[PDB]
């Protein structure tokens, strides 16, 4: 017999990403900084390293789209679903899509891209939703307004259960 | 926290299904009986339970269609691909599609819906094709009209969901 094998975790520590396209709502620089800081969330507590590619295939392909955008998990216009990401593996595995019918921001007027991205990359790296209301992996958006981010312990313990500390 | 499981499987044992539309070839009652029996192939050897929903959103949406029918697995007319079903997951995951350019039957003629649906629902539950020519998950159609799930499929499905009541 055969089952559909999943990859619990990436079998390599060095991962690439590519920003395929960009939201209208933020400058290229603000989007780049939001994603780089979202990766640093997980690279700071694990041996994972993340490198940006500008062209060609990367492990984590990042894009903005609306409605039906090429994977038959369509977005739903403003609100509701904000973004989704696929667990580790080849092709669509690791990839992260953000609903460009939301308003993305570097601050608070809209959904903070960094926070949402750091959440989605937890999925890309093999975390499902937490039931802990204080977790980054909790499936509800909250914005504290604090200038500094600290990864909650629940997410630290979940990511390290896969990859260990750095 | 929660990690994703090692195999694509359902994280709940109570699943729902919806017959979204029906083939011209058979009565609604014949179709319902075929799918109900096809689900019993798998519930009989696991702790899984299946409940029919008449509308709205079920875990396993079942539909009949031809050619391009809204995914990356378009059908291809008579024979060839007979049906397909997505592995467990949200949205289209679990769903089962049957090519209505085939002739579906409740007998030995054309393709027996019960048999093909029992195969497809293996996929809906997380089994891929088997290499064993004796298996239900073998990707070549064979009619039988006696039903015992072959051992390869039993071991496959129980590796994911356990045996349920060993009865
Ligand atoms: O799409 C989403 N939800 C709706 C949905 C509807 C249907 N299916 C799936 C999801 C969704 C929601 C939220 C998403 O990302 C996020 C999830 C959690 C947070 C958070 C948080 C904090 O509480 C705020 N501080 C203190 C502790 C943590 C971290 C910093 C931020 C974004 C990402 C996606
Ligand atoms: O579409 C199909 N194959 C062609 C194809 C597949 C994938 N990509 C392209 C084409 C296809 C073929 C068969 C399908 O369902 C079936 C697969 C196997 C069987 C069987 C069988 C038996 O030997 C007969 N008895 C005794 C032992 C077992 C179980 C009961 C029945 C239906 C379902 C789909
Ligand atoms: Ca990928
Ligand atoms: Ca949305
Ligand atoms: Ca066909
Ligand atoms: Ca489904
Ligand atoms: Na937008
Ligand atoms: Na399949
Ligand atoms: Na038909
Ligand atoms: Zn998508
Ligand atoms: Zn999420
Ligand atoms: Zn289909
Ligand atoms: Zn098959």
């Amino acid at each position: 017999y055969n089952v559909f094998p999943r990859t619990l975790k990436w079998s390599k520590m060095n991962l690439t990403y590519r920003i395929v396209n960009y939201t209208p709502d933020m400058t290229h620089s603000e989007v780049e900084k939001a994603f780089k800081k979202a990766f640093k969330v997980w690279s700071d507590v694990t041996p994972l390293n993340f490198t940006r590619l500008h062209d060609g295939i990367a492990d984590i392909m990042i894009s903005f789209g609306i409605k039906e955008h090429g994977d038959f998990y369509p977005f739903d216009g403003p609100s509701g679903l904000l973004a989704h990401a696929f667990p580790p593996g080849p092709n669509y595995g690791g990839d992260a899509h953000f609903d460009d019918d939301e308003t993305w921001t570097s601050s608070s007027k809209g959904y903070n891209l960094f926070l949402v991205a750091a959440h989605e990359f937890g999925h890309s790296l093999g975390l499902d939703h937490s039931k802990d209301p204080g977790a980054l992996m909790f499936p509800i958006y909250t914005y504290t307004g604090k200038s500094h981010f600290m990864l909650p312990d629940d997410d630290v313990q979940g990511i390290q259960s896969l990859y260990g500390p750095g």
